[PDB]
């Protein structure tokens, strides 16, 4: 059913698909001056006209942005100047590999790059940054390789994630959203140049647009159609009929029954890829409450059954995991192992108007989760504190099955962080969450910009070192804070650590000011603006800098919490307070990767750490968390937005360890840096509660400059089974929920089966872990990586 | 020890205090055509200089506003032109009477009366609304008599509930703040206009008053020296030399030790009621907060004991129970039963950082509370999803004595409401508790000005008689909706609710928008505005209608909730969907109030029900808060404030009640209406806690435009006895705050004590029971609120 389509690209390296970026090419070359989100619709609709619609096996659903089996998609306008490179090691990559074929090789050497060649955004942002900033940028004069300290994300992905008002299109349809585009064009004063170049293009553009992606559903009609009448089987030649009339009717008019409303559901999710590269691929909303007035109504007409719509469900997400999300820079790809994706699917919560949001739907999505083998879909599951106790209880059965979902948000911390920053009770309650842990409004929410991920492991090294990296020997990098064992007292390392961390922050918003002006010439996303609100009202792209209305909630990353907290807790205590040891002597430790130095090591290792409601590091932590906070709220408002500062680290934290050295918390060499704002490996010694409460204590609620926390905490089986330990996990849950933490989620797994996977990859090969916000396999991820998922404490009594 | 303070005033009728009144007025006479504000700030200097300073027997802190025993104050500048007849009525008033002597009746005359006749601010309001208004206000044209239908509130109360910033006085003193209005006036522009009318005089006053509070105090201080030198006992004698050393630096001088922060504070408490008549009189703030650094050091450094500390506590709250609230008009008084007072004291709840604010003094006050036998302090405990669990236990071993004691507010809904208002969370999760349910940042808000308090029981009625209520006869009071006998559907009944309901609401505004206006000429604050953020920085009194980066927090008011849901809800089932009984005998059994009608009245009274968590009336319930949340959501900001739909009776709910005839829910004629958000008299019959879902079920989380709701439990002695009672306790207030309620408070009584008292007032003259918000003697009280005291369902399970 579902398992003969998963059997059919079982354990096969996904292919680079061309036909979007061929097309889109075609059309781009030809609009050279052309108003960009024009452009976009113009080349969406080529695309539309010309790229291969398939029907596919088995399938009850149709659409897809690439060839059958695991495919990915290319965005020339992002980072074509990387194609060349990415011919000849994407095959090979470690992780994430991709196979190119060799006629698809030849459309991007021949029909994709040379247009492309000095135009993509990527050669424009490497140009855009002055010297000061670049250092710590790129490791190279062409921006290919970072340098993982002040690390740019806007060039490994067109944006950052978003979610689509989806309901609006089951509940209008997109012929609706061209009619009201139409009836604006009317109504502009034609001779007014604002609206004749301001007014006018942008809604030529979102007419185009509906235009493109109905004439593309109505393509895969005719498909199916032709292939009914030629259909022997007729189980299937009713199928293929049933396909030819959803898709003749949506997504251009409102769904009429669930299958409709999945239909048009993935239609405008499969050509939002084609029409950008969302970071995280784009996220699919609150599914359970917007499919919800069809399920019910088609289950008490006998027009669906729970296993059938459980059927269609299965079937939308065996075509997600067809989708492999691209990166062709060896930046983007280290970020992202094990083919990562986050393709956010809320559930649960509360309504627009703060009741529980709980309803049947919600179970069939955790148990539809929890039969489907792929680690797919990203389920994340809302906390609020009347979150019902069944609810509580299959989330936490849920979590039992060890392979990460669902992930948990916080409705008590994002609804009033919301609110605070301009949002309605409506919108804030109505959230969706996106990416690995982002809480988006549809029609509110208007900024997309990659923001900074920093490196503040590394601004440590800066003090140890005087504004120099050992990774990178004498180039001159940071601040000269001065030689370190020429500091007498605490509070002068600590002042050389704050110095480094506000040029690290200085940095990434000189940084995001270029960035986000800089996109706005680049990418463009007329299907999405048409879905959002004040775009039509105010006829503005959504990558526009500033939309009338909207609020702008971006980001600038902190890697290496944990890290950088222990290691400043070990140096005030064992060599400024206690004097155990001396500077030199721990440089010269530190130098040596510890090497006949066991003896400190295991020294620094004694100080107290961060994740065990010690509050000796955990002011430690506060106090680098007000850094952030209060640096981003003053300096925020210059750039019109909120850019809070995130503990969320994709798999980041892999490629800034491998360019920090050895680190004063007893950290190897090389090694991964500690996760999002979870506990350093190991450094949790008094059980899993006091995780939740140094989260708590390193925090600063008394101001609102802050956005999500990634959480990851590790069961044993031991430690969660059977019904006690339900309700121990429901417990946590209620208590997760009580701290107003933003994120948490489970990894359950006996470490000897991790340890095994590594000796034995090929007898493993299906093993699942929750790496950072998603799942992967096991023996997909790198050494380093695999190492973080171990030397990870799994708690075994809670 | 206050025991003996406390026996010599033990039973006495308070008696007015005309010394204030009278040195107010002779410096006013003297200074028209000045700004307001120092024309305040000269009257507070010629007070201090010419009002009798008192050291009582047995205190160790002094300040009065009056003299000996229990007294009132007269604030002519309100209220002026009833003095007349507060000369011939109050001594025998059947609530909350004040005795006059004749002496003092002869200053009012003579000395008080003369200057205001023509200049009170109620005189000038009663002209200034037009007549559609004025017929909803008044009974009378010169608004001696509310008509209890849309009740302005601001002409019996100087302003609404307010907080000072006691802290900064502790920390700074008053010359700190002296000093900075000198530096102000020093950087002045004496070319500029507006710095010579518009800052200039507003910081003279802020000096003057400064000077005020302090030479005030000294004469205290002088006063002690004297007794001492003149006291034969040693005890004694020390307690006057620590008085007259302690006085002779605070509120000049930060306080040094806890024994001078309890006298600075109080000075700061008593001069304010020298300077205004503050709604509910002023409130005390979270002292278990600002009084902690010092009970700490002082503690820790053997200068004060917890017994010693518990004293001079005592001795804080023996002055506070001598100053009786003192209201002159017949609204006033009959608002105010029982001699109603709500001076906040707050304690627990989250710091300004959003960690736990329980101390060792939050329990010291609950512990203080429950061993004064008087029902002071008005004690408020706020509550949080982490209130600890030793916090509660306490919190509940003090409702279950019985009297009331603590109220309870909730961080979770106050917090999110503030925020979304524009408060930082620093300023929110710092809020004090403020009259009888409000929070108030003392350096954000700005807003003073008294709302409306509308009798929608009135409305209903209304809609019954086609614009009549039958207490007024043929007189024209509402809209003309029609004969009720001719609705045809439900839709028609509601309909002619909502038009009645809006007419109230355009009122109310319209009231408010004449009162913001009018009180700036008539009321200024000085004293309170210099220990303001805003006030210092913008050069503007408090009571100025918008002040720069203020937040305006304003009120109108919902009376008779359940009354009026489930009289909807009886019509919606009886008349128009069952087709029990027709519209006209409805109306028949109403008009003849039952008599003879009982079994109409008993199958009227057989409905659903508000508080039973049932949604057929609930939904009601919900749709008409929602009348109210969106008529304030729209036309508020014209107002330039949040104008929030309320549900705080004070004692209105008599009054209010007197004017209503017989109910469609069975209630009789002219007796109380339902109690703030609380259920219905008897309405209740699925236990307290589904009241508490339908305290939920009735709000609109979706939108902001919302403040407080008082509700009211009454539990058996039997329900809570014992530590599982206890536990129970517990329970229900964690549910209370899952649920986002905003308040709850207990009476725990057998009604055989209620009807005991009742029949033997003598016997029973002590017992004290919790009314709204406040707690007062049963025996003191109307029989129309005993009737409702009794009428409130007591739960015997939860």
């Amino acid at each position: 059913r579902v398992f003969t389509i998963l059997e059919s690209f079982d354990n096969t390296r996904p292919r680079i698909d061309v036909e979007r970026a061929k097309y889109f090419t075609e059309s781009m070359k030809a609009t050279e001056g052309q108003p960009l989100p024009l452009r976009w619709a113009k080349a969406l609709m080529h695309i539309a006209e010309n790229m291969t619609v398939y029907i596919d096996d088995h399938q009850l659903i149709c659409g897809r942005a690439g060839y059958q089996g695991r495919y990915g998609v290319l965005y020339p306008e992002l980072d074509g100047d990387f194609l060349g490179t990415a011919i000849e090691d994407l095959p090979n990559r470690a992780e994430s590999p991709f196979a190119i074929t060799p006629a698809a090789a030849a459309v991007v050497v021949e029909e994709i790059a040379p247009f492309w060649k000095g135009k993509t955004y990527h050669e424009a942002l490497n140009l855009a940054l002055p010297a000061d900033v670049h250092k710590l940028t790129y490791d190279d004069p062409q921006g290919l390789m970072s340098r993982f300290i002040v690390n740019e994300t806007s060039s490994f992905r067109s944006s950052i994630q978003w979610v689509h008002d989806y309901e609006k299109v089951l509940k209008r349809g997109f012929r609706s959203i061209k009619e009201e585009a139409l009836e604006k064009i009317a109504a502009l004063d034609p001779m007014s140049p604002c609206d004749n170049v301001e007014k006018r293009p942008f809604l030529e553009a979102i007419v185009i647009v509906c235009d493109a992606i109905i004439l593309w559903a109505k393509r895969h009609a005719k498909l199916a159609a032709e292939l009914a009448a030629k259909e022997t089987d007729p189980t299937r030649k009713r199928e293929l009929e049933t396909m030819a009339e959803i898709c003749a009717w949506v997504p251009e008019n409102p769904a009429r029954t669930f299958h409709e409303a999945v239909q048009a559901q993935w239609f405008t999710q499969v050509f939002s890829r084609i029409e950008q590269k969302t970071g995280t691929i784009v996220s699919n909303g609150r599914m359970d409450q917007y499919f919800w007035p069809f399920y019910e109504k088609d289950l008490a007409e006998g027009r669906i059954t729970e296993d059938s719509a459980l059927e269609l469900l299965e079937c939308m997400w065996v075509g997600m995991a067809q989708y492999v999300d691209l990166y062709i820079s060896p930046t983007g790809g280290a970020f992202n192992e094990g083919y990562a994706h986050w393709e956010a699917v809320t559930i649960g919560g509360q309504t627009p108007e703060g009741r529980d949001a709980t309803n049947d739907l919600t179970y069939l999505f955790l148990k539809s989760k929890r039969e489907f083998p792929l680690h797919y879909p990203d389920l994340a599951a809302r906390i609020h504190s009347r979150s019902p106790e069944r609810y509580l209880w299959e989330v936490a059965e849920t979590i039992k099955d060890g392979s990460g979902f669902p992930k948990l948000i916080n409705d008590e911390e994002v609804v009033p962080l919301y609110v605070s920053k301009g949002a309605t009770f409506a919108e804030a309650l109505d959230y969706a969450v996106s990416g690995c842990t982002e809480a988006r409004m549809p029609n509110r929410d208007t900024y997309t910009s990659g923001g900074a991920y920093i490196n503040f492991a590394a601004a440590l090294e800066m003090v140890l070192y005087n504004g120099k990296m050992l990774k990178y020997g004498d180039t001159d990098l940071g601040a000269h804070t001065g030689d370190p064992c020429e500091f007498k007292t605490w509070e002068e390392f600590w002042n050389a650590y704050v110095t480094q961390h506000h040029l690290f922050l200085k940095t990434a918003f000189v940084q995001q000011h270029i960035i986000n002006n800089l996109r706005a010439r680049h990418f463009a996303q007329p299907m999405g603006s048409s879905l959002h609100d004040l775009c039509m009202k105010h006829c503005l792209d959504l990558h526009t800098p500033q939309i009338p209305e909207g609020i702008n909630l971006g980001y600038f990353e902190y890697m290496g919490f944990g890290t950088v907290v222990d290691s400043l807790s070990a140096i005030k205590k064992l060599v400024f307070e206690d004097k155990k040891l001396t500077m030199g002597e721990l440089i010269e430790a530190l130098k040596c990767n510890f090497e006949g130095k066991e003896d400190i090591q295991q020294l620094l290792k004694s100080a107290p750490c961060y994740g065990n409601n010690d509050d000796y590091a955990d002011s430690i932590a506060r106090d680098i968390d007000a850094l952030s906070v209060k640096y981003g709220r003053r300096y925020s408002p210059e750039l019109g937005m909120h850019n809070d500062v995130r503990y969320v680290p994709f798999t980041s934290h892999v490629p800034f360890g491998r360019v920090v050295s050895a680190t004063p918390n007893g950290r190897k060499a090389w090694s991964a840096l500690s996760d999002g704002s979870s506990a350093s490996h190991g450094a949790d010694v008094n059980g899993p509660t006091a995780i939740l409460q140094s989260n708590f204590n390193s925090k600063n609620y008394g101001m609102r400059d802050r956005a999500a926390r990634m959480l990851n905490i590790k069961f044993t089986p031991k430690c969660v089974e059977g019904e006690e330990g339900s309700q121990k996990l429901v417990s946590f849950i209620r208590t997760f929920c009580d701290l107003k933490l933003w994120h948490v989620q489970f990894n359950v797994i006996n470490k000897e089966t991790l340890l095994a996977a590594q000796r034995d990859p090929e007898k493993y090969r299906n093993l699942i872990v929750r790496i950072a916000g998603y799942s992967a396999y096991f023996v997909d991820l790198s050494p380093d990586l695999q190492n973080d998922l171990i030397a990870r404490t799994g708690h075994d009594v809670m």
